């Protein structure tokens, strides 16, 4: 039942910490994660985690929060990532949305 | 009982036609507006309305528009307006946010 409807970037600098709001279907503010990951071809997977208090899940449908950091920040063009909710209790995700993480 | 509780910009060109992304208390999406206004010196009041459909408001917590034209695009310095959530119905208002509007 987790869903991201609607985000108002899908872009963001390597180096993180930028403010992204973010609409989606019910969530518990206490049991809500969202998670930036990428499948490397080593079968490796890097994540990293959106940075916000509980109290900055609005009303559960909606979330202030600040992109991690990407794993290089020394890309030197685009790379593209998912993003999805996840909830921290029985890691159940909703479908993920691209998001492009760019050069500083 | 209508509050702004946080706008992802405060700011915006104008020409309008920008996204905004605004979270809100509990309103229902037909009898919602978003009203742009500036007292003038004269007495008269410049208004505009945040363009939207019902919609694009989600799940009665968040609003997702297009600012309005200003009254001027040919001001050569910011303006200062404020904004406010308004029902149609009774004309009930939320309590004002800042809003500035920027020369193209």
């Amino acid at each position: 039942n987790l869903k991201i409807v609607r985000m108002d970037r899908t872009a963001g600098c390597v180096t993180g910490g930028e403010e992204i709001m973010l609409l989606c279907d019910k969530v518990q503010k206490d049991d809500i994660q969202i998670r930036f990951y990428e499948e490397e071809e080593n079968g490796g997977v890097w994540e990293g985690f959106g940075d916000f208090s509980p109290t900055d899940v609005h009303r559960q449908f909606a979330i202030c929060f600040k992109t991690p950091k990407y794993k290089d920040v020394n890309i030197t063009k685009p790379a593209s990532v998912f993003v999805q909710l996840r909830r921290k209790s029985d890691l159940e995700t909703s479908e993920p949305k691209p998001f492009l993480y760019y050069p500083e």
